[PDB]
RNA sequence: UGGAGUGUGA
């Protein structure tokens, strides 16, 4: 069957009125039609075959086209207001290579349907009108600009500077029809991406390694480096006078020139010279950033809320929909003002502590609160720990008395922490890091009389480097440890709320919690408390780009404990490369006669074994999709979960509600007056816990925005949640009510965070996971391990 | 790796 219909729209919360960026758009009647594109020979190039149509059009387009303008849409699709006067007529284009084009008219799309499907009278979207309007609509963008997809970009709009190590910055729009609430939405958003400067192979050579290779020929990693960097590069020849070749650049010759600049080798297409050759501007870079080029590009993208409205204010004005021939022809029309959507503030949940505190109780003001005169829920009397000092530049009493004071943290915070460590503290080196990590188990385990520890503190250096993941896989697959890697930075530079941070993770890496909803205690959440429930979240991690090598990570995870839902517990796997389904969340096999298996299974026995009891219904938070598969991740990843159930108890389908969130989308909600204090303490974005499901939403599905947590600098991006499938009959109030709940249960942090916690400890196992390999089958946890959250 | 929050809808 289809999604779940919206049941209505929420109440709860003050009401207040916010500015998204979706400007509307009037669909046209004008019956539209498509026409095919054939190229003999094929070419896969975008660029050449839109070339290709644009001559064909500027030779033709008085011939036989009726002065009718097409749009193309760059590889097989062209689609023209009305209809041709003709069928199927071929046209040779001569660039001079020649090329022959053949034209056929397909069908003819229908506008009432995409009327029909935005005044909510039906269910199916349609997409080929959609994309006839998009493409009509970015026609004369992909003209005026380079596009990258959905985003259209160029310089000479933004002033485009330096980024780092070659490599620069451009900015401008993200552009992208979208049927919404209120009719077509053009989700205008700004956007900025690398690109490589138009500079000489020496200077980028130069700028790439920060020194001068003259007389330096470069070495293995730096060749390597070099060769990763300039794979995929246009460059074109400047010694000759008037000779504008182009060759494109993917393998460099291991040689010099000479078996000029002759000692280093040249680049090979015979051997290009590599001091007489330019970088062709227009280039993109591929793969990822780095650490120190990332922040370059934040600073540039990061801008004031009141900044970034008024640049999309300025972009979608600078466009002039109104004036273009495509649009003007084709009957559309592109309102210019940001659509002013009423929002709803809801209230931050009562959150209760010990009682033995001053404080038995919290508001979270502006979704943030503090830990002063609070104490956790749970303590966990920590007896047995250890430590290990994996750097040179801290001593033996400057470890030991950064571990004293972490422990008197903890203790007024509200913890047990022991006050002396079952063996002395002695530092090793970041190499041996097995060897160390096997003799302080085995020590402490034949101390204590055969006891296991329980937590590890380790001091591992600023920039350590393979160290972090190397210990963390070693503790948590061959050994069985709970460990607190810090810094040197932070160690040599105590501070009480480092130090009260630090508590609250150590806190829920032992068991127990910290803070629960008073909702949650008094057995009072709406459809939730009423009867047992288990919360799953799921999330996918595919590696950098090009990585076939690495496999693809998935993780789930499962709350476990039940009458103050906080603890949830996960596990990992490995799964083909780019692969967007999770095919371990159930596994039969042959085995005297059938065992099953799975994630979902392990979660449900493990909640069963630690709350006495089966769960009667589950809510899942899946993560990780592309908007693209909702359909198949859906029936697959719900089909597993009734196929898990089943195998673990008979007759036993408990009901499930599969919710999808995923922030990675450009809809900004801005604050109404910028001169007012109804916007964050800081001068920035809107309130915490902002729900909006008016206007900017799916016209018939179940769906909406919240911006649960404080935005502390830039224009933050609430997260969108969309609710495939459910069967508890969840209510828009109640529904948006929990998910803002869970929002402030998150363990490490004392404020809100944006994405509900099973999704976000979802996607931390799953980003964790990737150290663990070291094939498909990734390492087994240990048993010691699974049942506590070892990744927070 | 104290933490939340800021850049790509494959
Ligand atoms: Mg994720």
């Amino acid at each position: 069957s289809n999604f779940a219909p919206r049941p209505g729209f929420g109440t709860l919360g003050t009401k207040c009125i916010v500015k998204a960026n979706h400007f509307l758009a009037d669909l046209p009647t004008k019956d539209l039609n498509q026409y095919d594109v054939t190229i003999t020979p094929e070419v896969s190039s975008k660029s050449v075959n839109r070339a290709i149509i644009a001559e064909l059009v500027r030779l033709y387009k008085e011939s036989d086209l009726g002065r009718r303008l097409p749009a193309y849409d760059g590889r097989k699709s062209l689609y023209t207001a009305g209809e041709l006067p003709f069928t199927w007529k071929e046209f040779s284009v001569k660039i001079e290579r020649s090329y022959k084009v053949a034209i056929k008219f397909v069908a003819r799309a229908n506008m009432h349907h995409l009327g029909e499907f935005l005044a909510g009278k039906r269910a199916d979207c349609p997409q080929e009108a959609v994309q006839i309007l998009d493409i009509v609509l970015r026609e004369l963008s992909v003209k005026r600009f380079c596009p990258v997809g959905r985003s259209f970009f160029s310089p000479d709009i933004k002033t485009p500077q330096r980024l780092g190590e070659g490599l620069e910055s451009w900015c401008g729009f993200y552009q992208s029809i979208r049927p919404t609430q209120m009719g077509l939405s053009l989700n205008i958003d700004m956007a900025s991406a690398a690109f490589i400067e138009p500079l000489p192979v020496i200077e980028f050579v130069a700028q790439l390694l920060g020194k001068d290779v003259l007389s330096k020929p470069l070495s293995d990693s730096d060749r390597v480096k070099i060769k990763k960097g300039l794979r995929g590069v246009k460059v074109e020849v400047t010694h000759r006078a008037n000779v504008r070749r182009k060759y494109r650049v993917a393998g460099l010759t291991t040689q010099p020139t000479r078996e000029q600049h002759t000692h280093l080798p040249c680049l090979q297409v015979s051997y290009l010279p590599m001091e007489a050759c330019k970088i062709v501007e227009g280039q993109r870079y591929t793969k990822r950033l780095n650490e120190k080029q990332i922040t370059a590009l934040l600073k540039v993208t990061c801008q004031r809320p009141r900044d970034r409205e008024n640049d999309i204010l300025r972009t979608v004005q600078h466009n002039a929909y109104d004036q273009d021939p495509y649009a003007k022809e084709f009957g559309m029309n592109i309102s210019e003002k940001l659509a002013s959507v009423e929002a709803r503030i809801l209230p931050a949940p009562w959150l209760k502590y010990h009682e033995n505190g001053k404080e038995k109780d919290c508001l979270p003001q502006v979704g943030q609160w503090n830990m002063m005169n609070k104490k956790m829920i749970n303590g966990m009397t920590v007896s047995r720990w250890a430590c290990v000092n994996f750097s040179r530049s801290v001593q033996e009493n400057v470890a030991r008395g950064f571990c004293n004071e972490l422990g008197q943290m903890c203790e007024v915070s509200g913890m047990e922490f022991n006050p002396e460590p079952v063996i002395p503290i002695y530092s090793a080196r970041p190499d041996q890091v097995e060897k160390a990590l096997k003799h302080v188990y085995h020590t402490s385990m034949n101390k204590t009389k055969g006891k296991e520890l329980e937590l590890l503190l380790a001091i591992l250096p600023d920039n350590n480097g393979s160290l972090y993941g190397d210990l963390k896989r070693i503790c948590e697959t061959e050994l069985g440890l709970i460990s607190q890697c810090c810094l040197t930075k932070h160690v040599f530079k105590i501070s009480k709320q480092y130090l009260a941070n630090v508590s609250l993770k150590i806190n829920v890496k032992m068991g127990g919690r910290n803070t629960v909803l008073v909702d949650a205690i008094s057995c009072r959440i709406p459809l939730v408390s009423d009867i047992p429930t288990i919360i799953f979240g799921a999330d996918v991690t595919h590696p950098e780009n090009g990585e076939e090598s690495s496999p693809s990570i998935a993780a789930v995870v499962a709350s476990q404990d039940w009458p103050e839902v906080t603890k949830y517990a996960g596990l990992v796997c490995a799964q083909a490369h780019r692969q967007e389904l999770i095919q371990d969340l159930y596994k039969t096999w042959q085995d005297p006669g059938t065992v099953s298996g799975g994630m979902i299974r392990d979660l449900l026995i493990s909640f069963r074994k630690a709350t006495g009891q089966k769960p009667l219904r589950i809510i899942f938070y899946r993560a990780g999709v592309s908007e693209g598969q909702f359909y198949q991740v859906l029936l697959y990843e719900l089909d597993a979960i009734r196929k898990a159930c089943a195998s673990l108890e008979p007759n036993y389908q408990p009901p499930v509600t599969f919710i999808v969130v995923q922030k990675r989308h450009h809809t900004r909600l801005f604050a109404n007056n910028h001169r007012d204090k109804n916007s964050t303490d800081r001068s920035g974005n809107i309130l915490p816990g902002t729900v909006v499901d008016t206007k900017i939403c799916h016209p018939t599905e179940f769906d909406f925005y919240l911006c649960s947590h404080a935005g502390i600098q830039g224009t933050s991006r609430p997260a969108h949640y969309h609710v495939l499938w459910d069967e508890n009959n969840f209510t828009a109030d109640g529904i948006q009510s929990l998910t803002n709940n869970l929002c402030y249960t998150y363990a490490r942090c004392t404020r809100s965070v944006s994405i509900v916690p099973p999704a976000y400890y979802a996607h931390l196992a799953a980003f964790r996971a990737r150290f663990y390999l070291e094939v498909k089958p990734l390492p087994a946890l240990k048993e010691n391990v699974k049942r506590v959250m070892f990744y927070c």
